[PDB]
């Protein structure tokens, strides 16, 4: 026999009918750089953006040094010069971000796991307890001295970045680092406690704008229950992997045993708008996006 | 420029010279089913063993149910019948197991992470603090009742398995389950605390007898520092993956930018014997294996 098939069809339409059923109570979103590209934030981890060409001016010992905590702590100037160069010109969350805001407000969002450091999930109205920032965030920064750990808001860090003043702690004069996770740093215990709890409870996994190549994200889709449907909204297929019954396995969109995974291929905004339309949420979403973007524009 | 290359050559000979240098102080072993196949324990997660054919007699609702905690707790009889059928006829650790014992005794072993549930690492002389059992172990079993959690040794569980008596707790009559991790169960917090600490400290990763397909193992090789050499001893290449500078990346044995990863293709015993020989440990290892196997044979 076969385990229950919660999707009636392996399509967006099937996912939408499942989302409207009684069974679909707790949704986890896994989101990456693809949900912020339409907001004008390039994927720094992509080869196509050409960050290798970006780094030559700083004269690093090797190009990977920009991501490493040991190098940062001794020579922070390249990081902060790069951060100025890459600082987004505006912070308008995308349709995809506001789709997650609707999930929150409808009580469907168990958690949003994000690979992004841009804070747009928070600007869109997701709160701290809704979020697991898998690579940290620019939202807060801390003094790197263990005895101090003075916390600084993004407004403080922004001024330092734009004025090209290396941020130093006002209490102890140590370096102040954004709460993004450099190579050589550990994730908080919260990441793993959330992850172990959340993935026992998930009724639907929405994977949006991520190739699922980079850890810790690349481990997450296999933690869902075996019958929990998984929808990918992304430009290309991702997360596909010889194991018994495809267990300990990635996505199976296309084999003859495929029973729960769906790939919708295109831009995340377009995918989320199509999904919202199926759910009867298109007007709510478009109205939400309009008023929120307007509120941001009203403060310029 | 390029980060330091701790291996002078991408060969076993290069790894051995590195192991003998001052820099190589802390070794992590990541081991899987391939280190116990020569001891007569097949890889149950492999398609080649044909566990699908093994399960038909038990009349499960679906074949994946044998691995799921919810099904076990309601219908434990298939699991225990299967466990009898798969119970190893002997427990002689392999040359590979005893290679890790040498690393322990020489003070080089930071940790052994194992995918195996067979207890052979413990029989070989690795202690609890040396080990992270990524899929748990048969070594201990527990009453499944949260209010009780009575612990039972393997000798107790073995008698129950062979006599075909479903193990019940002597205090409360709930089911007693081996400490192997079923689908729907969480890993201990120790796994993640060890993992975050260990992988900041690792000077050499020895990956032996694992395809690195199944989580949580599939996330571990990317947590090592970027300059830490990684040796694979396995029948075929594994852990190979478009990301900037191959970051957030699997093994790079074969590209033109390969700088730290080595694949030795063959049986784990043969690989470990060859590595030991390079290190001047062949006699020590062969003597260790002989006396330990003899000690086991002396108790038959
Ligand atoms: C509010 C605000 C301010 C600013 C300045 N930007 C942004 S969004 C735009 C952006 O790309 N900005 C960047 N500013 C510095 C960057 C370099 C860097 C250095 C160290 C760790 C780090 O991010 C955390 C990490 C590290 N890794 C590891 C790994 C894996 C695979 C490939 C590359 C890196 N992934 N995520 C990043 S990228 N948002
Ligand atoms: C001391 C002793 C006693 C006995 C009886 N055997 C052994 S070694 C031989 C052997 O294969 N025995 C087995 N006895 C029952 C088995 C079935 C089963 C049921 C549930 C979880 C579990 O192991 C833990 C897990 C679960 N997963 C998940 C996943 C991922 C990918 C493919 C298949 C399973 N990986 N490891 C395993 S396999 N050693
Ligand atoms: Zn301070
Ligand atoms: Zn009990």
């Amino acid at each position: 026999g076969h385990m229950e098939r919660l999707l009636d069809e392996l399509t967006l339409e099937g996912v939408a009918r499942y989302m409207q059923s009684e069974r679909c109570r707790r949704v986890i979103c896994l989101v990456g750089a693809g949900i912020s590209t339409s907001a004008g934030i390039p994927d720094f981890r992509s080869p196509s953006t050409g960050l290798y060409d970006n780094l030559e001016k700083y004269h690093l010992p090797y190009p990977e040094a920009i991501f490493e905590i040991s190098y940062f702590k001794k020579h922070p100037e390249p990081f902060f010069a790069l951060a100025k160069e890459l600082y987004p010109g505006q912070f308008k969350p995308t349709i995809c971000h506001y789709f997650m805001r609707l999930l929150k407000d409808k009580g469907l969002l168990l958690r949003c796991y994000t690979q992004n450091i841009d804070t747009l999930e928070r600007i869109a109205g997701l709160e701290q307890e809704d979020l697991v920032e898998a690579h940290g965030t620019f939202y807060t920064s801390h003094c790197v001295s263990a005895s101090c750990r003075h916390e600084y808001p993004l407004s403080w860090m922004k001024e330092k970045i734009f004025s090209e003043v290396t941020p130093k702690c006002e209490d102890c004069q140590s370096l102040v680092k954004p709460d993004i996770v450099f190579f050589g740093e550990s994730l908080p215990a919260r990441f793993f406690s959330c992850m172990q709890s959340d993935f026992l409870k998930v009724d639907l996994l929405l994977v949006m704008g991520t190739s699922l190549q980079v850890q810790p994200f690349a481990s997450l889709i296999s933690k869902a229950p075996l019958s929990t449907p998984r929808l990918l909204i992304n430009k290309e297929k991702a997360g596909q992997s010889g194991m018994i019954m495809g267990l300990g396995g990635g996505m199976d969109f296309d084999s003859k045993k495929a029973y729960r995974d769906v790939a919708w291929l295109g831009e995340c905004d377009q995918g989320c708008l199509a999904l919202a339309e199926l759910l009867g949420w298109k007007k709510e979403l478009e109205d939400l996006v309009r008023r929120e973007h307007a509120s941001i524009d009203a403060q310029s």
